[PDB]
């Protein structure tokens, strides 16, 4: 970190200085520096929370990111990794409670089965699969369900986008 003007230790403008174990923010970009005053360029844990700093410019990742073909969400403000349900760019992604990788396929959360594709939530749903073939409805007609939740929906005629998906009382296609 080459600090402008007289930031610390009466440095010359543009000179690298001692800057250890603290978060730095310039131009809306966050960095973390080790004890040797060098910005770390990998997954790190500081305040019992894990951040991802890029290996090419050492800036803290923000928003949605694809790392090793795994989708993560980092807080746009504090750069902390996100977990659970997070709505970014008009889509409600879900990330692991422990590992933070976004789910894919048909998965069960909160005792409710959800369907995800390309590490992203699908709103239309009505796909297939073991313990699947259900209504992953956006509509909250079933006890104010969350987006992409399975609905029993009983045996009534129904359509989503011109496609007919008449079901039974046991939530089966």
């Amino acid at each position: 970190y080459f600090a402008p003007a007289n930031t610390q230790n009466n440095n010359i403008e543009g000179q690298a200085i001692v800057y250890q174990s603290k978060f730095l923010t310039l131009n809306g970009k966050k960095y973390y520096f080790d004890n040797d005053s060098k910005a770390v360029t990998g997954w790190r844990i500081i305040n019992n929370e894990k951040y991802y700093f890029n290996p090419n410019n050492a800036i803290a990742a923000v928003g949605l990111q694809v790392i090793d073909n795994n989708k993560y969400y980092f807080n746009p403000d504090t750069a902390i990794i996100s977990k659970g349900w997070q709505t970014v760019n008009g889509s409600r992604y879900y990330f692991d409670t422990d590992t933070a990788i976004a789910f894919n396929g048909y998965k069960t959360i909160d005792g409710k089965h959800f369907y995800f594709d390309s590490d992203c939530v699908v709103k239309i749903g009505v796909f297939s699969g073991s313990n699947g073939f259900e209504y992953f409805a956006p509509a909250n007609t079933y006890n104010n369900n969350i987006e992409g939740q399975a609905i029993v929906y009983q045996s009534k005629f129904l359509t989503l986008n011109g496609k007919k998906y008449y079901f039974d009382n046991n939530s089966k296609a």
